[PDB]
């Protein structure tokens, strides 16, 4: 008895949970009213452990933990790990051959956590979110991973499940889950599917073939350090220079001011996917002074155009590695929150000479959606 099996997208930056109920997939909102949840943990000075939006919205930069998915299932001496820790503000140390996260959990008490223990906290939050919606406990889940994840990374994701009290019944590839959300597994004959996935921290392109309901990952590419976070940073750098020019003041001296500008930049960015201008407003921004500025859609695109254009090179490379040309692609699936950007949508369509991609499922929810589709059949 597996009860009601949940489908979970465990994201580098944002996670999402769905279930199959009364004949369809439902994407579940968390206790803050959001259908996606930051993959973030924080420990307050009083010793409270925060998870999700409360963790990300909080200033404790050494004792905030995020990007665990970059570390999960890897050894300490993995060259990728050694590069990434240069950029993470929290302490990472070697322990039992692995990169354990070290933080102060309250009142000067130091604790170390395996990356899978951090991911377990996130999964626990996703579990609670499902249980609140369902009105009952859940014991089992379908969880997704990037198609390039290896044996140790897959097993470590299962182990995160176990720690969180979830039996991870199936590990499914993220681009496959997206395809399933769009019903593409129920096609006759052979098709080639290009999945274009641009999230918060990472960019993944995958070529899948489908043949009577069975998926094969033929080639993968992308950039592990390109995503919407990089678009926010370009906008931050823009307004920081503008503020310096207007006042003579460098706002990078006050971290919490930057933290505020970041929160508002991300919010505005998202508004510009459906409006042409957005206003950024921050009370007592720096040295008691107010910040009020507008950002247009055209300027957001100017600031990021090189980064947007850079996404096409890995698409070209997966086609080469798969020995296919553009006209061989039968379906284009846009995945990830950043694919909500009009210019990203335009660029992909142009690359494929006017071919419309699949549409109808929010792109930051599609991976969890497909996971939920499989979980529904497993619930019976
Ligand atoms: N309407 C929008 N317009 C522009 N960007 C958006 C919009 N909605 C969400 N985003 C961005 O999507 C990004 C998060 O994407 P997603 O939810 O796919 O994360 P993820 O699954 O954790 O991906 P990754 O693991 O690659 O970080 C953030 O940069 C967020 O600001």
């Amino acid at each position: 008895d597996v009860g009601t099996v949940v489908g979970i997208d465990l994201g580098t930056t944002y996670s999402c949970v769905g279930v199959f109920k009364n004949g369809r997939v439902e994407i579940i909102a968390n206790d803050q009213g959001n259908r996606i949840t930051p993959s973030y943990v924080a420990f307050t000075p009083e010793g409270e452990r925060l998870i999700g939006d409360a963790a990300k919205n909080q200033s404790n930069p050494e004792n905030t933990v995020f990007d665990a998915k970059r570390l999960i299932g890897r050894t300490w001496n993995d060259p990728s790990v050694q590069q990434d820790i240069k950029f993470l503000p929290f302490k990472v140390v070697e322990k039992k051959t692995k990169p354990y996260i070290q933080v102060d959990i309250g009142g000067g008490q130091t604790k170390t956590f395996a990356p899978e223990e951090i991911s377990a906290m996130v999964l626990t939050k996703m579990k609670e979110t499902a249980e609140a919606y369902l009105g009952k406990k859940v014991t089992h889940a379908v969880v997704t991973v990037p198609a390039y994840f290896n044996d140790a990374q897959r097993q470590a994701t299962k182990d995160a499940g176990t720690i969180a009290g979830l039996n991870v019944m199936r590990i499914i590839n993220e681009p496959t889950a997206a395809a399933i959300a769009y019903g593409l597994d129920k096609r006759e004959g052979e098709k080639n599917i290009l999945v274009f996935d641009l999230g918060g921290g990472t960019f993944d392109v995958s070529l899948l073939t489908i043949d009577n309901g069975v998926f094969e990952v033929v080639a993968t590419n992308g950039d592990t350090h390109l995503g919407g976070e990089d678009f926010d940073q370009r906008v931050m750098e823009h307004f920081i220079k503008l503020y310096k020019k207007k006042t003579g003041k460098d706002v990078r001296k006050d971290n919490r001011a930057v933290q505020k500008l970041r929160r508002e930049v991300e919010k505005a960015k998202r508004a510009l996917s459906s409006q042409h201008q957005a206003r950024i407003e921050i009370e007592s921004f720096y040295e008691g002074e107010d910040f009020s500025e507008t950002l247009t859609r055209a300027k957001f695109e100017e600031l990021n155009m090189d980064l947007f254009r850079s996404t096409m090179k890995p698409v070209q490379k997966v086609l080469e590695d798969s020995d296919l040309k553009k006209s061989d692609i039968d379906e284009i699936v846009l995945v990830g929150g950043s694919t909500r950007i009009p210019k990203i949508q335009q660029l992909v369509k142009e690359f494929f000479n006017g071919k419309e991609p699949s549409r109808g499922i929010n792109p930051d929810e599609a991976v969890a959606y497909g996971a939920a589709v499989q979980a529904g059949v497993l619930s019976g």
